[PDB]
């Protein structure tokens, strides 16, 4: 058993509704107003083939930027300097206010929600995960602290080979509803997480999407809110965003905290703006100055042994669901596969959003090109 | 084989992507911007428990109206007199700009799209369905005219017993993705439709959701547009709506024309406003004056043998996906299960939207109560 979870609606039975019950009372009063949570659905546009190119000032310093964006499969690109949008690009077929999947940039949003609850003293990072989710006893998450989840310093047997249906990465996806279920699969994400094992060692960075969903589970047990609602209440609703974000949900309504958020490029930039404003958003403080300082300061360098990162960023690290480059600009970024970045450049008080669709989830090639663009743009923002 | 269908995106292979391929290139460029079409997803609200009650003038004439709305499980209620919203009600938990499933009110929207194409001479109602969808040869739709589909005057073996998994109604739902697939089920809605049979007789009204999906299929073959896009281009985008509508899609991306549209109450009222404006919307003409006249005039009374309708409306009928009461006000309505109405009251130049969630999809009791409310409100709008 995975214990108590936030009901899909007030008074709902555990796990209700499902795809097979949403039409039935009492579920249907909720489901009729939220059908996209149950059944795949398309937008029917209220608005009635060409790229939008407004690269502003940096265009002069980076004449080939549009081509570089095309080459890295850029869908949306936006530079916010202070409070001003100073550069924008959207590919043909993608509107400025279209939403785009964030993949693991989602993780940085989840960590921010955890941060709010740490500020409130509702989560103590020093405490074991099991202080908040007892049902993870007997799993790889029995023993490690919440901070070790935040910093992803837990050794976990999690096969990342996505061509093998038996792999943890594929099983995680099926448990989240991202792919067709197979016989024997865990019923939902909570159950999947309880199946995870490891040798018990901690302290070394291991990037693992299970960690972020554990954080979201903790958020739910501490607040009693569905992660979907927590993400809105503690973050999204404070941004004064143009549009709602969306997040995929599994069969219990659990949002895919680790990878399933979509939003507009301009709205994602508001998250970066909040980070560079010491944790304050237009509608109130999101996280404390201290939390933001700790993110910008970076994680343990000793822990960071991923050469896919350190080959480019020798002094890099990871903390609280953010990648910290440790470069001479101290850049910090949310990163997601196929080319998603929420890139922070505190030196110039700027945020760069790049949302893309590389054909491959990861290669050294793509990251070299992408990081080259983000660094060139950052430097183009320097006073001269 | 069900023949050519509109690609999910430009250049897409038939039937691609699926739930198991959307992450792969080249699909992912589209899917990353439209993930809700593939995976169930929740809104993360950009906005930070009480009913909104603004029943305006009619409140004096109908003092118990709020209670009557509660008793009929009303989620949203809106009265548009001319261009003015003169009465509104939303239940606790449902915001004025929340969207609500329309069920078969969706059918009236589909018929409107067909009407546009009839105006353009791209569809001839007198022609057989097979003139536009040859692949329906050998089915119950081999022989009948497009008008007979529009007026639902085709005898079809379509079991409406939704407690029997083997019934056509349940099979239709699984084919549309509204319920979990069972072994042996048709691959998609197009295939399901080709399996339908009947004794060959026509002329008598038989309400059947398969008819509307056939109309949408015709729309797709005539225009080359996904029904989702056709519904936007020919109707929704001309309304100057506050929000996009949404529509559920099956595994091929085919929108559930017969029942799967959701929108706000205020925006649905814009469709009624267009009908009472002779087919003209704010951004241009949607359908011809003639088409609207034919809807308001009603269908063949002889054809209408559904006592569930005629017991209340003896002179009622059905045409072009609208129910025509034939009462002394000549009221015409879109109707959907669990209490959805797009109700037209030409006498007072008014539209009434009622979106509800009765525990039951249909009973005589619910329809008596609902029709009593719609008629009382209509009469309250009469000059005195």
């Amino acid at each position: 058993s995975t214990g108590q979870h936030p009901a899909r609606y007030p008074g709902a039975a555990a796990g209700e509704p499902t795809l097979d019950s949403w039409q039935e009372p009492p579920h249907n009063r909720w489901a009729f107003a939220h059908l996209g949570e149950m059944v795949p659905s398309a937008a029917v546009s209220r608005r009635p083939g060409h790229a939008l190119v407004r690269l502003g000032a940096i265009a002069a310093q980076l004449p080939d930027l549009e081509q570089r964006l095309e080459q890295t499969y850029t869908d949306a690109f936006l530079v916010l300097r202070g409070t001003e949008v100073v550069a924008e690009y959207y590919r043909a077929g993608f509107a400025p206010d279209d939403r785009h999947l964030l993949m693991s940039v989602s993780k940085s949003l989840c960590g921010t929600v955890v941060g709010v609850l740490v500020d409130e003293g509702r989560i103590d990072p020093a405490q074991p995960v099991t202080e908040y989710v007892p049902e993870l006893a007997g799993s790889v998450y029995d023993g490690p602290s919440v901070l070790q989840v935040l910093d992803m310093q837990i050794s976990i047997d999690y096969n990342e080979d996505y061509v093998d249906p038996a792999s943890e990465v594929q099983t995680h996806g099926r448990s989240a509803g991202w792919s067709t279920r197979r016989h024997g699969d865990p019923a939902d994400t909570y159950e999947f997480l309880t199946t995870l094992r490891g040798d018990g060692s901690t302290g070394e960075f291991q990037y693992c999407s299970a960690n972020t969903d554990v954080l979201a589970w903790i958020v739910e047990r501490v607040t009693g809110l569905r992660y979907v609602e927590a993400l809105s209440t503690y973050l999204w609703a404070k941004l004064d965003a143009d549009r709602d974000a969306t997040i995929t949900v599994d069969t219990t309504g659990f949002g895919c905290a680790h990878g399933g958020v979509s939003c507009t490029a301009r709205d994602l930039a508001r998250v970066g703006r909040m980070m560079l404003d010491g944790g304050v958003a237009p509608r109130g403080r999101v996280v404390s100055e201290d939390w933001v300082r700790r993110v910008l300061a970076g994680g343990s360098h000793e822990a960071m042994t991923d050469k896919g990162f350190t080959n480019t960023f020798p002094d890099g690290s990871y903390t609280r669901q953010w990648w910290c480059t440790g470069n001479e600009r101290a850049n910090v970024s949310g990163i997601g596969i196929h080319g998603q970045n929420l890139w922070l450049d505190p030196l110039t008080d700027s945020v760069i959003v790049k949302l893309s669709s590389w054909p491959d989830p990861y290669t050294e090639h793509w990251h070299r090109l992408q990081n080259g663009i983000l660094l060139d743009v950052s430097r183009a923002l320097d006073a001269v």
